[PDB]
């Protein structure tokens, strides 16, 4: 099975998120599959410092609002889909996920929102480096994953 952890945000790169402020209720996710996130930062910064949240002292803490306006939140989004890089093919790269909990998006804000199709998962406090395990690159113009040059990240660590 998956490993359920008492911390909700396990996974957080950054410290004092408060959950308590995270609007509405959330519904988290309890399952373990690999989650992607596409980014226009490269795996030189990224498996060094993990996905860090924008705003987690200052922003916006609503779901509904987050996914109405882009805005700095406390939140970095992923999605169960390995290919909705295909619908973001101008960031380069794809990376994949391991990472516990998160806010399954559609489960707490309900499935007709302008995002729904990109069935997200939102991070709160982002997502620490040892639950990235590593990056596609992505070609702008075929969109496509550049396969022969995917890296691994060398702080990955297995949990599940």
């Amino acid at each position: 099975a998956c490993p359920q952890f008492d911390d909700r945000t396990k996974a957080a790169a950054d410290r004092g998120v408060d959950v308590d402020r995270i609007t509405p209720e959330p519904v988290w996710r309890t399952t373990c599959g690999t989650l992607y996130r596409s980014d226009s930062r490269g795996p030189q910064v990224v498996f060094e410092e993990g996905f860090h949240a924008k705003d987690v002292q200052n922003g916006q803490y609503d779901v509904e609002k987050y996914v109405l306006v882009n805005q700095p939140s406390p939140y970095v989004s992923t999605s169960y889909d390995h290919d909705l890089y295909k619908t973001w093919y101008k960031s380069g790269y794809n990376y994949y996920v391991d990472a516990p909990g998160g806010i399954d998006v559609n489960k707490t804000i309900g499935d007709t929102h302008k995002w729904a199709d990109q069935v997200e998962v939102a991070f709160p406090g982002g997502i620490q480096r040892k639950y990235i395990i590593g990056v596609c690159p992505v070609d702008r113009q075929t969109k496509t994953e550049i396969m022969s040059d995917c890296e691994s990240n060398p702080h990955y660590q297995p949990w599940h």
